[PDB]
């Protein structure tokens, strides 16, 4: 077909079998593809009840119609599941090449069900599949897990992998692909490793078919062009990467500092992508198609050269540990990545941890045993954590799973900065309120990126919006909710946002797939839909609305200092706006009338 392969791969890890399907064309279309054809075929395929690391739980490898295709950032794949940290729908995305490769090899999507009786790992080489004895790769980390595969699989072979983490089944490991790309929150790691699966290799020889190649060159040409002119899309992100944003959050005063005690440091420049950029910087690391080239290159104080670090994650084992060595960052990202363990959960794991030390409830003599401390500003002691925390070594086994079950243990739940379990990331919602309502209603817990209101209240994009005010922000986080379902679910970045809007994805879309299949408002209507489903889907499994919440820290304690001294977030406004708008009732559950006019009739009745 036009930008769908049009074939999906089953493989049942139990009966050890690799079949073909044909793709559902109806259904990838009203769910776009990615993001929602994911969730569609997990709910349509599980029960949401069931425990997300029991071998009945489906780990789904998932790319959209644009994958492959010549577009700018057209590397996005994502991985969808029952999320075993939260409980919730499991939605993690991820660039790089190896999603590339699978569509390239003729497959728009896998379904991996049950589990092996010993660890396997899987070879796609186009329509060629096998499942192997992965004894000899089982607990390597993700480097030497690439290589060692790179000396027995066919050359231009892409891995997907989990390290050690993901094996001992971690509520923070991640799924690691390219060697340091990650589908990473959410602990989806954990379901590929409760499935004995270590890696699957990919090679493609085929190309993505086009509806209409000289129109798609002509369209990609003319985004490119925007993209490249625009400030931040063109200059900020390829030189500073997503590192950019340190200077920026901390000057407007909602950067997180010690677990989110603080919200501004003087000290932020020294972890800033300035900094990175005139020291450690070797070059970017441009995902597949992508003029932007966020993607970081560094050195490693040993000289090594590796995967740089995101914004998230110069805050996580930055500031939220009151750590300014960057360095120690850059060494703390690559642990990450070869542990295979989501950055964000693990460093605000550990800022939770020194709290918890901070207030007496951890005393010196359960981690004397360790030989580490958990003082703010202590990088040795932080970094050594990592491995501590991935093997459950002495005190690293209470914090192997997260803050949030971390804090449960010592009656102390008030020091977990997390929603639905997840933590959230490097912006303080107090200063940011459209912003703390995606925290909050995120269908996969505390997480920015499905509802990045920081582009209008803090970036201008694609207006600047005043970030203290309430009136129209409940409107405005559904819009970007849904705009967000839409770039997941086409297989492109959500840094085109920086200079696109809805028309260049139907542009994109409709000259890949077909002409006119859809327009800006069904396209966006689409997103509505992706995002009530997923909803549906944490209902179904026991997640209520009442989860649907921030840290009492958020709501009650006033930023201390700063350029938002003050502020908290005022949710108990926004959150009952936010179910109005979107047509959902005052418990949060979606309408008749809503699920009638998404097209969602088959769950009328049941919710
Ligand atoms: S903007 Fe960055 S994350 Fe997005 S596709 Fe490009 S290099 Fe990858
Ligand atoms: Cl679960």
């Amino acid at each position: 077909m036009y930008g769908y392969d049009g074939k999906v791969l089953r493989i049942n890890l139990k009966e050890r079998t690799c079949k073909s399907e044909n793709l559902d064309l109806d259904k990838a279309k009203k769910f776009i593809g990615c993001r929602g054809l994911g969730v569609k075929t997990l709910f349509d395929e599980i029960d949401p009840k069931i425990d997300a690391l029991s071998p009945e739980n489906k780990f789904i490898i998932v790319t959209g119609p644009l994958t492959g295709a010549p577009v700018p950032t057209s590397g996005r794949f994502m991985v969808v599941t029952k999320a075993p940290l939260t409980g919730t729908i499991g939605i993690s995305n991820s660039g790089g090449k190896w999603g590339v490769d699978l569509k390239k090899a003729g497959w728009d999507m896998i379904i991996v069900e049950d589990k092996a009786d010993s660890p396997v790992y899987i070879e796609i080489v186009d329509d060629k599949v096998e499942i192997k004895d992965a004894s000899q790769l089982w607990g390597k980390v993700t480097s030497e897990t690439t290589k060692e595969l790179e000396k027995i699989t066919e050359n231009k072979s892409k891995v997907l992998c989990i390290g050690p983490a993901g094996e001992r089944l971690s509520l923070m490991a991640a799924v690691m692909n390219d060697v340091d790309r990650t589908a990473a929150r959410g602990g989806v790691g954990a379901v590929m490793g409760s499935k004995n699966l270590k890696a699957i290799t990919v090679k493609g020889t085929g190309k993505i078919a086009l509806a209409d190649k000289e129109k798609v060159k002509k369209v990609s040409v003319e985004k490119i062009t925007t993209l490249k002119n625009d400030p931040v899309a063109g200059q900020g992100m390829p030189t500073y990467g997503t590192a950019i944003l340190v200077n920026i959050i901390n000057e407007n005063g909602v950067h997180p500092v010690k677990n989110f005690q603080e919200s501004y440091t003087n000290q932020a420049d020294k972890i800033s992508g300035e900094t990175l950029t005139a020291n450690q910087l070797v070059r970017k690391n441009p995902c597949y198609s992508c003029p932007i080239g966020c993607g970081r290159w560094v050195r490693l104080k040993d000289g090594t050269e590796c995967g740089g670090p995101e914004y998230e994650t110069l805050w996580c084992f930055g500031s939220d540990c009151g750590s300014y060595d960057l360095d120690a960052i850059n060494e703390a990202n690559m642990l990450c990545n070869e542990y295979g363990i989501d950055t964000i959960t693990c460093g605000a794991t550990i800022a939770a941890a020194m709290e918890l030390y901070q207030r007496g409830y951890i005393k010196d003599e359960e981690i004397a045993g360790d030989n580490l401390s958990l003082k703010w500003g202590d990088t040795e002691s932080m970094i050594g954590w990592i491995k501590r925390m991935v093997y459950s070594e002495g005190f690293g086994a209470k914090m192997t799973n997260g803050s949030y079950r971390l804090c449960e243990g010592y009656g102390a739940p008030e020091y977990s900065m997390t929603v639905k379990k997840q933590e959230i990331p490097a912006y303080d919602p107090r200063g940011i309120q459209g912003h703390g309502i995606t925290y909050a209603v995120n269908n996969r817990g505390g997480c920015h990126i499905k509802g990045y209101m920081i582009n209008p209240e803090i970036l201008g994009y694609p207006e600047k919006l005043d970030r203290f005010a309430l009136d129209g922000k409940a409107a405005y986080a559904k819009l970007f909710h849904d705009l967000t379902a839409v770039i997941d679910s086409l297989g492109l970045c959500i840094f085109t946002t920086f200079g696109l809007g809805i028309q260049d994805y139907v542009d994109m879309y409709n000259a890949v797939v077909g002409e006119s299949t859809y327009d800006a408002d069904s396209l966006l209507e689409a997103g509505d839909r992706i995002w009530t489903l997923e909803k549906l889907f944490n209902l179904a499994a026991g997640i209520d609305s009442s989860q649907d919440t921030l840290p009492k820290r958020l709501l009650e304690e006033p930023i201390p200092d700063g350029p938002s001294k003050g502020e908290v977030h005022r949710l108990d406004v926004l959150l009952p706006e936010y179910y109005s708008v979107r047509g959902w009732s005052k418990e949060g559950i979606p309408t008749e009338e809503t699920l009638k006019k998404l097209g969602l009739d088959e769950y009328i009745g049941k919710f």
